[PDB]
C-alpha cells in the first residue's frame, strides 16, 4: 500500500525538512567511527511516504494517548536511522525494528540530532559500513534516514551520559547530561506511536 512521492527542491516542505536535517548535525564522542566524518550532507532526494493504513494505525493510537494525557499527544518530528528502512516504510514500525541493547531498554529509538540517527543507517555502531565499500565513513554510497511523526504522550525523563513503557508513561526521553551539545533521544515501545513520514536520501560530505 505504500507509495513514495518525490518532493521538488523548490517546495517549501523539501526545504524545511532539509534544514532540520542540516542544522541538527553535531560532533559525536566516537570522532566519527560509527557514522563517518562530516559537518553536512548532500541531500539527493526527499520523498513523502503515503500509506493510508499505516496513517490510520498511527492516528488511532495518537488519539488513545492524547485522551490519557489531557488531550495532548506530545507529537514530535524526529529522525530514525535503521538497516530496516525499506521494511519500515512498507509495513510500519513494529517489535522487529527495536534496538534490543539500547540504554533505555528494548524499544524503538529516535533522535533530534540527524547525525545520531546516521550512526545506525548501516547497523548498530555503523556495522561494517556501506555494503559496497565496507566503509562507515563512505562519501560515495547513498544513505537513507526517516524523518518521523512520533507520539510521546507522557514521557519518562531519564537523565543520562520489545520492553514496556515505564508504568504511567507512553515513552522515555533520554536527556543529555554530559555532552553539553547533544540533543535528546527518545524511545517508544509500540510501533503504532510513529509514522515514517519522510524518506531522505543523502550522502555525508567530506569536510574541505
Ligand atoms: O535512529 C536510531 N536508530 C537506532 C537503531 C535502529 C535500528 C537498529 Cl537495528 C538499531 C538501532 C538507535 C538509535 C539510538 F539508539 C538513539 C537515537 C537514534 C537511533
Ligand atoms: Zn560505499
Amino acid at each position: 500500500g505504500t507509495i513514495l512521492i518525490d518532493l521538488s527542491p523548490d517546495d517549501k516542505e523539501f526545504q524545511s525538512v532539509e534544514e532540520e536535517m542540516q542544522s541538527t548535525v553535531r560532533e559525536h564522542r566516537d570522532g566519527g567511527h560509527a557514522g563517518g566524518i562530516f559537518n553536512r550532507y548532500n541531500i539527493l532526494k526527499i520523498q513523502k511516504v503515503c500509506n493510508k493504513k499505516l496513517w490510520e494505525r498511527y492516528t488511532h493510537r495518537r488519539k488513545e494517548v492524547s485522551e490519557e494525557n489531557h488531550n495532548h499527544a506530545n507529537e514530535r518530528m524526529l529522525f530514525h536511522g535503521s538497516p530496516f528502512v525499506n521494511a519500515i516504510i512498507h509495513k510500519g514500525f513494529d517489535e522487529r525494528h527495536a534496538y534490543i541493547g539500547g540504554m533505555f531498554g528494548a524499544g524503538i529509538y529516535f533522535a533530534e540530532n540527524s547525525s545520531k540517527s546516521n550512526q545506525y543507517v548501516y547497523g548498530i555502531g555503523g556495522g561494517t559500513g556501506c555494503p559496497v565499500h565496507k566503509d562507515r565513513s563512505c562519501y560515495i554510497c547513498h544513505r537513507q534516514l526517516l524523518f518521523c511523526r512520533v507520539t510521546l504522550g507522557k514521557s519518562f525523563l531519564q537523565f543520562s551520559a520489545m520492553a514496556h513503557s515505564p508504568p504511567g508513561h507512553h515513552s522515555v526521553t533520554g536527556r543529555p547530561s554530559v555532552n553539553g551539545l547533544a540533543l535528546a533521544e527518545y524511545v517508544i515501545y509500540r510501533g503504532e506511536q510513529a509514522y515514517p513520514e519522510y524518506l531522505i536520501t543523502y550522502q555525508i560530505m567530506r569536510p574541505e
